């Protein structure tokens, strides 16, 4: 199955990382940023595929309830790779100011899309730590 892959700095603070794989909305993670408690744009979590199979969708859910529910990117991007160092924009978002709390980022693809590593990307520097529930592909 996918593996999970994320910005090498950040710290566990509560949760598992096994949690964004376990099916469960219930259960996530959440990271301590270091750089003065911010997420750089260009900060990552998503997943490794294993070889370049084609993709149907993806579902990741951010955020999580209670603690650091607040603590989420304002302006992402989902990005796939086939070789872990050039990727390719399928769609950026922007939810600054929405309400804390699990959100359910839930892509089908028109056309199938071919990747090996599929992931979410911070956009835009943001003064927090991150928390996330779920990472899950459609094929
Ligand atoms: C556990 C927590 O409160 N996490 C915060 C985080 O907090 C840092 C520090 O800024 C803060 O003064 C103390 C207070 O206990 O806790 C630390 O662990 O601050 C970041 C950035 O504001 C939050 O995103 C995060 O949720
Ligand atoms: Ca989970």
């Amino acid at each position: 199955n996918p593996s999970l892959i994320r910005s090498e700095s950040w710290q566990v603070y509560e949760g598992n990382e096994a949690n964004l794989l376990d099916g469960d909305d219930n259960t996530g993670v959440w990271y301590k940023t270091l750089n003065g408690d911010t997420s750089l744009a260009g900060e990552f979590i998503g997943l490794d595929l294993g070889k370049e199979i084609k993709l149907d969708g993806i579902r990741f859910v951010i955020g999580k309830n209670g603690g650091g529910s607040s603590d989420k990117w304002n302006k992402f991007k989902l990005e796939y790779s086939l070789d872990n160092e050039s990727w390719t924009t399928i769609k950026e978002y922007d939810k600054t100011g929405a309400p804390a709390g699990k959100d359910v980022i839930e892509e089908s693809f028109e056309t199938p899309i071919s990747a090996k590593y599929i992931r979410l990307t911070n956009m835009e520097n943001i003064n927090k730590w991150l928390t996330f529930s779920e990472f899950a592909i459609v094929s």
